[PDB]
């Protein structure tokens, strides 16, 4: 009977989980290798200076550090103080971490580098000068942390996601599809701001294995290559598009693992295809959920006759602790092959929103095994397969997910509209051969005006992974095109600067005069400018 | 032949219009004036220019676009004897102060007085002196002579001397191209240039029609509605606008009855195309601005007379050509040679007199002592004595016929504030060869004319990973975008460049390198 037991929360559970097995490796950054025995004694150290710099339980903390060892040191050490975490990314821009902090109201910020932060009311604090005030026998003087305490926030589009102690405290008890144990190695290559990252961290510090980190930066899939193997890596997981690269480009990395988890967002059975019939490994499509804290279900895809482009890739069971339901209208069970909408329950859920309205909108309590019963309500489209796994097949909420990263449009909407020349803009997803692409028709009245400036502004105030890819004829230009000569090098985009001579203008105004039956003189050229100019003249 | 000698250029005009009083003279749109209508507003011009003091031997400049007005102003200040100062109406006024005072220009005639600068000129607006005329008229014009100075023409700047007799020549009927007063002719070319001397004065001087191409860029077009619109007999065309031309509207140049290309080589292609597509004379021809205007003609009679340059042909009335060799003997047919020009067409000289002793040379030929101008064009004779260009040298640059002179370019590009260094060169191109961001034309613009701008301002590598990238890209060469933040993309290209060389390459060392080229430079490197 499971409502016997609870979780232990974080900080024990590394404390026993240390006590354990203190001789096995914990983490490994380039060649230097820490144990878990040496992990503890930093901890502690850590977690005592902490507390002398003001820091008690509850307090809303912010970290910005590099993919590093201290960086979960300090996580470890936040959570046994019982702080509540607030990752930020490092290379962020310090206008989206003021927003960060402000919607978090974190009243601490422990970075790395102080010069890369922005001010405001939170107080900012040396992260080497926490490390070096460290001292090696200091301990104890820390809070009781029961389950249910608050342990991180994260974002999402911002609102304001509570995570609970138990939410990545179920981490720590092994998953029977994987078979994990502290035999295991993991490679974190997901960003702390992502519940992403607690898959990697946690599932390895809380149950003895190895978590090898990946340097800071953008990935390098042969560097990622080689440091699986050099680390030898045994958990491997990816996002969608990830997990493509390595399809695509070097598929016999992803059988050095035991099992490869593709997570977040639909793929396409072709890669997982490729993938399951490359090798041994053992290849999963997981359900991710950031109000569940972290990965949910996973699906073992056994081999390509289970895949087909008829209907996507199921999801999977759920994991320990872990409850899932697809209801119908009536909130009844959707039988095999009924469409209904996914719900999920458990320890992972989150305590909440920011705002308690929308808390109430997402967050139902509904009586399921005869007992008050809270879920989250993801606004996925879903249906139990015939072996009652679950199986995603869409989406209806104004939230989409484009790479996995779950972006609002009328946020990057306004902030485009910022800008001077900008007058409005409207944001659309679009079809693209491998995955959708976010694609913002904007509206201008300054025609000096690159799209690196919109791409810039942006990158000044959001993350780059958030910037849209593609900012909003054929006649003309092929004429063009030709009388250059370089059909590569003039695209239909900017004015007619490089121009080559007089008689290659002299030449495209004869020719559409020709192809058109509109009379077109170079002066018209010269006052068009551009091509698209060119054309809206001759429609008119 | 040394008992006469030919008279001026307006003494000629008044005996065409004396002969031919009701002949259409100029066409300007719609506007038709006759012979005797062009004759009246010039001696009215006339004496206004003479009240004003302008007399013979004064250099006065004409700054006028094309209009009939223009060539009024041109034929008044020949009867008064002064000499002319062509300006091409689109030239910033920067470089319209440095020819007037490399030709010494006392007088400035615009019809535009704020687009000129000022200086040791006396600047007179066009249309005020077009009001001035009344009724009266002069009974006292200077006599000219042949050998007396029509107009400053430049070269790079240096300042060439024409004699009347270099284009009063144009009034005696070219036996190649049978023309007359019953042919018209169509004026395209700008006025700074000898090339429409080819235009207006064998108009002017043989009685025949003048039709005026609009100001600004030729517009092929309206070119080709306006030389079928007023019937254009002769059309005289650049190489480059001919073989525009061909390109686009070939049965345009059939309308005439002869085509003379001239100033630079063009492919035999294009003539043979041309000649094939109707009944008009293509001709090819050589023309030199230290010979006035138009020295010779070649008559392409079928495609089967050109082969993989076409001959300059025979020399114009009154013109003589040879081909020498090292010992200053004619060349024989096969014999390649230096290109020597003499008779009525030759300049008087340059401005200054070291580079006319080098350019102008007197040799004697056929027993008589006579003065050549030296091009530097190579050049012999072909089996029935047409002469043939096959090359050049020394300091001319043959870019689209204009003669460049590379230094200028060089200078005028190391004055910018963002200086560096500047070499410049030619480069060879399918169509004619070009000289080899935009702030850099646009500052040179203020210097020099547009048409003397650089078109051009700057293994499998390239290829490899120009394709590589293409595997998302055929969803642009080495230099469109450069680093254009799309994770995945530059990712999956970093491991794919490392996967297909030998070298590790990461996403830092694409976006450090910047682009494909630099990206293909330090895999060069790196290997």
């Amino acid at each position: 009977s499971a409502y016997v037991y609870q979780l232990k929360a974080v900080p024990d559970i590394f404390d026993e989980i240390s006590q354990r097995f203190p001789d096995r490796v914990a983490l490994i950054f380039d060649q230097r290798k820490i144990t878990y025995r040496e992990l503890a004694e930093q901890c502690s150290a850590l977690a005592a200076v902490l507390q002398n710099n003001c820091l008690i339980k509850g307090d809303i903390v912010a970290i910005k550090i590099e993919r590093s060892p201290e960086l979960y040191i300090f996580m470890l050490a936040l959570m046994k103080i019982g702080a509540v975490m607030v990752p930020v990314n490092s290379n962020s821009p310090e206008r989206y971490i003021g927003e960060v902090l402000s919607a978090a109201g974190a009243r601490y910020l422990i970075s790395d580098d102080v010069t890369s932060v922005p001010g405001g009311a939170w107080h900012v604090l040396s992260s080497r000068t926490l490390i070096q005030n460290c001292t090696q026998q200091r301990s104890g003087n820390y809070p009781v942390l029961s389950a249910d305490d608050p342990a991180l926030i994260l974002m999402t589009s911002p609102k304001s996601v509570l995570i609970a102690h138990r939410g990545i405290a179920r981490l720590g008890l092994p998953v029977p599809a994987l078979g994990n144990s502290e035999r295991d190695c993991y490679l974190q290559i997901a960003d702390i701001s992502f519940a992403a990252s607690a898959n990697e961290i946690w599932m390895a510090l809380l149950t003895g294995a190895c978590l090898t980190i990946a340097p800071p930066g953008l990935p390098d899939l042969m560097a990622l290559a080689r440091q699986i193997e050099s680390d030898n890596v045994t958990m491997l997981f990816l996002s969608g598009g990830l997990f493509r690269l390595f399809v695509e480009v070097s598929v016999e990395t992803l059988h050095i693992p035991d099992c490869v988890v593709v997570s977040g967002d639909f793929v396409n059975p072709r890669l997982f295809s490729v993938a399951v019939q490359a090798g041994k490994a053992k290849i999963f499509n997981g359900l991710g959920c950031t109000e569940n804290s972290a990965i949910s279900s996973l699906y073992h895809i056994q081999s390509a006759a289970a895949l087909s482009s008829e209907s996507p890739v199921p999801v999977g069971t759920p994991l320990p602790l872990v409850e899932m339901v697809v209801f119908n209208e009536r909130l009844q069970p959707c039988t095999c092959g009924e469409y209904g909408e996914l719900f999920i329950a458990g320890a992972g859920v989150a305590l909440g929103y920011s705002d308690p309205q929308l808390t109430a909108e997402r967050f139902i309590t509904i009586p399921y095994q005869g007992t008050d019963m809270l879920f989250y309500r993801t606004d996925d489209r879903a249906t139990y397969d015939q072996d009652r796994n679950i199986v995603l097949v869409g989406r209806g909420n104004h939230i989409c997910k484009i790479r996995g990263f779950r972006i609002n449009i009328a946020g990057i909407e306004h902030l485009l509209r910022l800008h001077h020349a900008v007058e409005d803009v409207l944001i659309v997803v679009e079809e693209t051969p491998d995955e959708p692409r976010l694609h913002a028709c904007y509206v201008t009245q300054d025609d000096g005006l690159s799209v690196a400036d919109l791409k810039n502004h942006l990158a000044m105030h959001a993350p780059a992974w958030m910037i849209p890819e593609k900012f909003s004829e054929q006649q003309l230009l092929s004429i063009w095109q030709a009388i250059i000569h370089s059909e590569a090098i003039n695209p239909q985009e900017n004015l007619l600067d490089q121009g080559g001579n007089s008689l290659h203008f002299i030449k495209l105004a004869s020719m559409v005069s020709k192809t058109f039956n509109l009379a077109v003189s170079p002066a018209d050229i010269f006052t068009a400018g551009t091509i698209a100019a060119l054309a809206q003249t001759i429609r008119q």
